[PDB]
């Protein structure tokens, strides 16, 4: 699960993983945590 602390941390997340990128790479940019999904940060 990636976790974001904003709405535009998703939008931003999501669309760089989208096209390029990784999931990882991409939450590091939006500030996104990518977690299991036991608990969800912010």
């Amino acid at each position: 699960k990636s976790c974001c602390p904003s709405t535009t941390a998703r939008n931003i997340y999501n669309t760089c993983r989208f096209g390029g990128g990784s999931r990882t790479l991409c939450a590091k940019l939006s500030g996104c945590k990518i977690v299991s999904g036991t608990t969800c940060p912010k």
